[PDB]
């Protein structure tokens, strides 16, 4: 079957944020209107037995000191003077700042995101679900003991870890505007998580990393050659992206063969976002988001479907519509029927002025970059003595 993580209180929690607002509940009620929740099985966020039991496990990650400062920083805004001098220096030293400030309910909120994907990955496990949905989860820039890009506790590595941890492999895939960092430096010394993002690289852009650097760094330790990277240049349209990322998906699932595939897929490649980056749509005839997101499903491996980036929030909700849809239809075979036209509900009036279900928009070095891969690929599978034909490989490019 196929999951979704939604409940009353996660709703609440995910919409408490200053900087994505209400784009949960856009989203879940664009799927609720599409009819498309009794296809769904809900997948309820964990809860634990105590702070105790909170505190291992987002410290299987997180230090401890710095779950300490993030929950600080909740209870500091929550009373209305501000905060001391000394204050002030321990939350910048866990960079919880500029664009990762506090707000009142700012630790419910990173909490909430770890509860999901920890139950969806759970929900995988005990194989009730194929695949499992959270539209609240994907904050793959959290660090061990930093906030960055918004991102104040990383639920994609600890739903991985959980994952691992139950020889098992897991794949992955990282389709966000920007360069999944954390998760990568998260199983940067380990070969049984491979990781692979795919994203704009340019100077000055968040956050760095991703690409050339001062070569190509891909892993150490026995995890070398097991972090994957594929930096694209701006204005890059469905089909050029689908074709640029297509062989390496393919490839990585042949080589690795993976026990798990868990996929980030924020929304902000798209033409339509702020970012203005990238030209991705959701058109379904082809969105390059829905190319890949049916290639991986395609693999019949248990998989975990992601969000992420997403800054225009109706067009983040057009997309991750479609693609929770083509899940339902790729996964138990029926056929999923989706209106052009958004239906009535609550915030209809947000998919204005003309209410359709398509977003608004009017559609070498690559090369270079599949060699330097399918390279890696096979240092890969020879450091970690995987049997696979390399031509079968070679010839998925
Ligand atoms: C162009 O419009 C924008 C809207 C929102 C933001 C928010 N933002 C600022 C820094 C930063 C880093 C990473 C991400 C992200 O989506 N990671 O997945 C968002 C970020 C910026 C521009
Ligand atoms: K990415
Ligand atoms: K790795
Ligand atoms: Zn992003």
């Amino acid at each position: 079957s196929v999951g979704i993580v939604y409940g009353d209180q996660y709703r609440q929690l995910c919409c408490s944020s200053p900087k994505f607002g209400d784009r949960y509940a856009l989203v879940m009620d664009l799927i609720n209107a599409y009819k498309l929740i009794p296809e769904l099985s809900r997948v309820p966020p964990l809860q634990w037995d105590s702070p105790s039991r909170m505190y291992e496990a987002v410290t299987a990650f997180h230090s401890t000191e710095y779950v300490d400062a993030l929950k600080k920083l909740q209870m500091l805004h929550c009373e209305e003077k501000e905060l001391t001098a000394d204050d002030e220096l321990l939350m910048d030293s866990f960079s919880l700042n500029y664009d990762c400030p506090g707000f009142p309910s700012v630790f419910d909120y990173s909490l909430a995101a770890v509860q999901g994907s920890l139950a969806a990955a759970s929900a995988l496990i005990c194989r009730h679900c194929e695949v499992v949905i959270n539209w609240g989860g994907g904050w793959h820039h959290a660090k061990r003991s930093e906030a960055s890009g918004f991102c104040y506790l990383n639920d994609i590595v600890l739903a991985i870890h959980r994952l691992v941890s139950s020889q098992t492999r897991v794949l992955y895939v990282d389709l966000d505007l920007h360069h999944g960092d954390g998760v990568e430096e998260a199983f940067w010394y380990s070969p049984r998580v491979v990781t692979f993002s795919v994203h704009h690289a340019s100077p000055g852009f968040f956050p760095g990393t991703g690409t050339w650097n001062m070569i190509f760094l891909n892993g150490a330790g026995r995890g070398r050659f097991s972090a994957f990277n594929l930096p694209l240049e701006e204005g890059i349209n469905d089909l050029d992206w689908s074709n640029a990322i297509g062989p390496i998906l393919d490839s990585l699932n042949i080589v690795i063969q993976p026990s798990y595939v868990v996929v980030q897929c924020g929304a902000d490649c798209l033409a339509t976002d702020p970012h203005r980056i990238f030209r991705l749509t959701n058109f379904y005839p082809l969105s390059g988001y829905l190319y890949a997101i049916k290639k991986i499903l395609s693999w019949k491996v248990p998989t975990l479907i992601l969000g992420g980036g997403g800054y225009n929030f109706p067009d983040t909700a057009r997309l991750w519509t479609r693609v929770t849809a083509l899940t339902i239809e790729e996964v138990k075979g029926k056929k999923m029927t989706i209106s052009p036209e958004i239906p009535e509900h609550s915030y209809f009036s947000r998919y204005g002025p003309d209410f359709e279900l398509d977003i608004d928009y009017f559609p070498d070095s690559i090369q270079k970059h599949h060699r330097r891969i399918l390279e890696q690929l096979r240092n890969y599978a020879d450091l970690n003595k995987l049997i696979y034909d390399y031509d079968q490989v070679y010839q998925l490019y």
